[PDB]
């Protein structure tokens, strides 16, 4: 079955808002979220609904944009790099589990290229 989703809150961690984290939520995440290809990435991979019995043997660090969105909304991230790392993990998991040329891989590739375009405009 599925593991519990990644934590989206950490009560022991202090919180702050930064210009880069605001930009990651309001521009980066929002832009990817509305993309034609976003739906498969808007929530944790559900291995029982999608019938993927080996998914969590192969992918031990799941990540998805629904989790990233809640993390941003909950001020879970202290450093903007934490959020960028989660996006990268999401994309890399997709490339590891699936085969090159699969529909989902070409969708991740389009989302990643757009992610990189938006991250390039991150404010100082
Ligand atoms: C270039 O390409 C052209 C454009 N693409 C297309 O036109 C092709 N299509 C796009 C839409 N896709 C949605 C399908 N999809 C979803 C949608 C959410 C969902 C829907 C139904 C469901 O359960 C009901 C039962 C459903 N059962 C019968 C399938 C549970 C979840 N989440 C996915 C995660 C994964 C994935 C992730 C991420 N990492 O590894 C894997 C595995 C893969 C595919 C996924 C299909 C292909």
């Amino acid at each position: 079955m599925n593991p519990p989703p990644p934590e989206t809150s950490n009560p022991n961690k202090p919180k702050r808002q930064t210009n880069q984290l605001q930009y990651l939520l309001r521009v980066v995440l929002k832009t990817l979220w509305k993309h034609q290809f976003a739906w498969p990435f808007q929530q944790p991979v559900d291995a029982v609904k999608l019938n993927l019995p080996d998914y969590y043997k192969i992918i031990k660090t799941p990540m998805d944009m629904g989790t990233i969105k809640k993390r941003l909304e909950n001020n879970y991230y202290w450093n903007a790099q934490e959020c960028i790392q989660d996006f990268n993990t999401m994309f890399t998991n997709c490339y590891i589990y699936n085969k090159p040329g699969d529909d989902i891989v070409l969708m991740a590739e389009a989302l990643e290229k757009l992610f990189l375009q938006k991250i390039n405009e991150l404010p100082t």
